Order: structure tokens, then C-alpha cells, then sequence
């Protein structure tokens, strides 16, 4: 039903999480086509924060549809006026999101103080992990299967810090087959 | 000298600008290889905000080197420690990245009340305009020459509003001329 990359996004908040540099929530945005995940950390599951993050993301491309939960952030009057102006169509429903979000929450809660700093590494690892459904990584599907990737050591994603490898090894093993 | 996208970034703020939606500055980040541009709307030309925007950015990948002017944001000892930790070399010192800053400022200043909401449109038009030097748009260079196009129409870029279509024409008229 999504036609190309950046055509349909799947959107929800996770947390609340332990405070990490004043951050408590993560807006998770998954591309329908490629499965590419954008992790935007926020201080509030709000519309204002949501419009901030999406203004960054939609700098790349404006979707035709957005799918979400019924959280207050997404049902708001100001959010609809934002969509209708951007041209975007809205959609609500309350599956595969469940497993992914739950795994992500376990990971970020397991790094109570640091999780904000390790966020980028989390997003990188999940996007560069073989999905047995897609037969490629979501990064490969977004940037080109044969493209020269920004990583030399594909095995290690150019990660050197021992706590960041611990993250990678764990994500690869448990992301799709629990 | 760049081999891949995400090898080298060129960084610099633009501002202060007339304040809309609370924001005063815009961190402009440009990719060495592809010329792809990320504009980040900010409150201050601070280190704090550079880190914030770069954490979103470096989610996609760690850049190996970052080129920047010796502005306060980039020269603080903590931004030196923030880059150190994840193995990024900082490059303190060329006309072509300043020719675009001035080209950008005048587009933003031009709509003193509107610019922040048009920021995403500004970027969308920059990364999706054919470059003479490159022979391709920078979106094509980051995502693939054969990458899916981030729009339905090459002329409009799926844009309808008055300022958008004004911007797009200005951006297409003046970028490389």
C-alpha cells in the first residue's frame, strides 16, 4: 500500500524512559517501503515536539500518508492543520510495531543514564541489520543495494567503543527472531 | 578528496535571523561527496544545539571528518570531546560554501515571519535541483542515481502554496548562477 520510499510513515512514541540529559521519550518513525527507522528523542509526547521532528524528516520528503496511535500528540487540532497544509493525509488504528517498540524500550531502559547518547547507534544498528522478511537491510533499501556504504567494516559498522558493540551484537541477534 | 557520502561534513551556522516560531539560527550541514544539505533550525549558535542536530544526523552514519570555521560552537573543549569519543577528526582552516550561505540568508531574511515553516521546502529544493558541477541533484548522489524520486513532479516538487513556488523558482534561478 505504500508505493515508494518516504510515501507512508509509521509513527508512535515510546517510554516514558529514565531521564537521559532531560530526554524521556523517543518518537519512532518507520518508512513503510524499506522499513527504515528514524529515532527522534523528545522531552514530551507532544504535538509541538512531533511537528519539530517531522519538520526535519520531511525536509527530505513529504509523505502522502501518516499512520499512528491515538496518543494525544497525534489527534490534536494543531496537528491536523499541520498535515492539511503539508498535504499529508492522516490515519489511525488501535502488530509488527509491537515487537520492535518493546525490544527498543528494553534496550534504552537498560542504559538508563546514557540512552540518549546511544540512540544514534541504536538507529544505525537496526537500519543496518538483515531483515529476513525484506532479504536486505533497511539502509540498503533506502540508499541503494549496491551503493558504497558509509562503513568500512560492515561486520562492526565502524563501532569501536565496547558498550556500543554490546548493543550491536544484541540488536542483530534479537531484532527479528526473538 | 572524499570517497563516500558521510566521510566529510562542512559545517556553519547562519544568523541571527528575524525570529519566527522561537528560532533564530540555522545550522547548515553539507556532505563533502554529494553536496547534500541538512538545515537544522536552532535557537542559538551554541555547541549544545550542534550536538543535538548532529545526533539526529549521525544516526544515519558517523562522519569521519568535519570541516568548520573556528566559531565558538565548534571550538569548545566539550565539542572537541563529543567528536573525540566517536572518532571524528575536526578540521579547522572554500568560496563555494560561502556563496550558498549568503544565497540562503537572503532567502530566509526575505520572509522574516515565514522562513522557519519554509525551511523544509528550502532544503527540499536545494537537494533536488540539478547541479552543473555534479551533473546530478544531490538527492540522487546520497540516495542513488536510480533512487526513487522524493516527489511526483520535477517542476513543482509537489508544492502548491505561494511562497513555496516563489522559493523554488528563486532557488532554481540563482543557486548555480
Amino acid at each position: 500500500r505504500p508505493q515508494k520510499p518516504f510515501d507512508k510513515f509509521f509513527m508512535d512514541y515510546i517510554g516514558p524512559l529514565p531521564p537521559s540529559q532531560g530526554y524521556l521519550y523517543v518518537l519512532v518513525v518507520v518508512d513503510g517501503m524499506t522499513g527504515f527507522t528514524w529515532l527522534y528523542p523528545t522531552k514530551a509526547p507532544s504535538t509541538s515536539a512531533t511537528v519539530k521532528s517531522l519538520n526535519v524528516l520531511t525536509s527530505i520528503a513529504i509523505p502522502r500518508v501518516i499512520h499512528s496511535d491515538q496518543g494525544a500528540a497525534f489527534t490534536s487540532s494543531t496537528f491536523a492543520e499541520w498535515a492539511k497544509e503539508r498535504g499529508i493525509h492522516l490515519e489511525f488504528s488501535t502488530r509488527k510495531n509491537s515487537d520492535m517498540k518493546r525490544l527498543l524500550t528494553k534496550l534504552l531502559v537498560g542504559r538508563p543514564t546514557k540512552w540518549y547518547d546511544l540512540l544514534p547507534v541504536v538507529q544505525l544498528a537496526m537500519n543496518n541489520t538483515y531483515s529476513p522478511v525484506l532479504k536486505y537491510t533497511p539502509h540498503q533499501l533506502l540508499f541503494g543495494i549496491d551503493s558504497n556504504t558509509p562503513f568500512a567494516n560492515q561486520d562492526t559498522l565502524d563501532l569501536t567503543r565496547e558498550e556500543e558493540l554490546s548493543l550491536l551484537q544484541e540488536i542483530r541477534t534479537s531484532l527479528y527472531h526473538p
